[PDB]
């Protein structure tokens, strides 16, 4: 359902700026909205819209994303809906909260050198280094966001560090770029039949049986944990993503531990990658386990 009296924002109160990243049939644009959340207050926002080449099919898909966002509602660890421009005479525009540091994969990679496992007093205190505490904290926040999405009877289907945005005060948010990411140019997406799929993040029942469940999102979460504790490296380094790769994964071949992990975080990755989906932990279990590691790390 679309509740207009609430979500409809006037096009003349939105000031479009520079494009953020590159898309195929969609585009994300930085903008400044007047009084979208607080009365008569300017606010920087991100706007998702279509571009030249898009058809009626992509327009239906963008409207579906807006309806899903209305249904889900807000949570701290999900990129939240602020409003929309749906009225005739202009393009469909979906307005969300702005996350100033961008996606997590790019962020962690750019800051790989500015990392220390623990801050040793007094010099490290005033230096803005990334630590094990930060990494376990981002991991725990994504598990909380995913537990919330499961509670609303939703499944992600493209969970990865490139679909995590970093906001102020170390808050991370789950998102979905959709066709606002150029998946035809992006090496993370592999051609399989008539489609471009994220093979390195997909569970065996997803690759071989086309089965998508909350437990195959748990498998992708295990991959996301590897990307965080490798500080933005690409999964399965040196491995050719072909028929042999899929065969080995189906027989129990798994990734070796990343460079910045602790033994218990690598053991969490292995559990997420259990061959049997029912034997993988739930998102509620992951929240419990990560919370305890964050208390042990302190
Ligand atoms: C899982 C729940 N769910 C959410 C949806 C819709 C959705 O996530 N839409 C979406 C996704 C990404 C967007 O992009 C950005 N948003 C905020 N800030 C950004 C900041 C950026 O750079 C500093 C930037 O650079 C590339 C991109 C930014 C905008 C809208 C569907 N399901």
């Amino acid at each position: 359902p679309y509740d207009a009296s609430k979500w409809e924002f006037p096009r003349d109160r939105l000031k479009l700026g520079k494009p953020l990243g590159r898309g195929a049939f969609g585009q994300v644009i930085e903008a400044d909205a007047f009084g979208i959340d607080k009365t008569a207050t300017c606010r920087t926002v991100a706007v998702k819209m279509l571009k030249e080449g898009a058809t009626h099919s992509e327009h239906r898909a963008l409207m579906s994303e807006l309806k899903i966002l209305i249904h889900i509602g807000h949570h701290l660890n999900v990129v939240n809906l602020l409003g929309a421009c749906t009225k005739p005479g202009g393009p469909l525009m979906v307005i969300v909260e702005f996350c100033k540091f961008g996606n997590l994969s790019t962020y962690l990679r750019s800051k790989r050198n500015e990392f220390v496992p623990y801050k040793v007093a007094p010099e490290d205190l005033y230096k803005d280094f990334l630590t094990l505490e930060h990494l376990i904290c981002y991991s725990f926040q994504v598990a909380k966001g995913m537990e919330f999405l499961a509670s609303r009877k939703c499944i992600h289907r493209d969970l990865a560090a490139r679909n995590i945005l970093l906001s102020e005060k170390n808050v991370v948010k789950i998102c979905d770029f959709g066709l606002a990411r150029d998946i035809y140019k992006d090496p993370d997406y592999v051609r399989k039949g008539d489609a471009r799929l994220p093979l390195k993040w997909m569970a065996p029942e997803t690759i071989f049986d086309r089965v998508y469940t909350i437990q195959s999102d748990v498998w992708s979460f295990g991959v996301l944990l590897w990307e965080i504790f490798s500080l933005g490296a690409s999964p399965y380094p040196g491995v050719k993503i072909d028929e042999e790769f899929c065969r080995r994964l189906k027989e129990g071949t798994r990734m070796r531990a990343p460079d910045y992990t602790t033994p218990e975080m690598y053991q969490t990755m292995l559990d997420c990658w259990h061959g049997e989906p029912s034997q993988r932990p739930t998102f509620s279990e992951l929240v419990e386990h990560l919370g305890n590691l964050l208390q042990a790390n302190a």
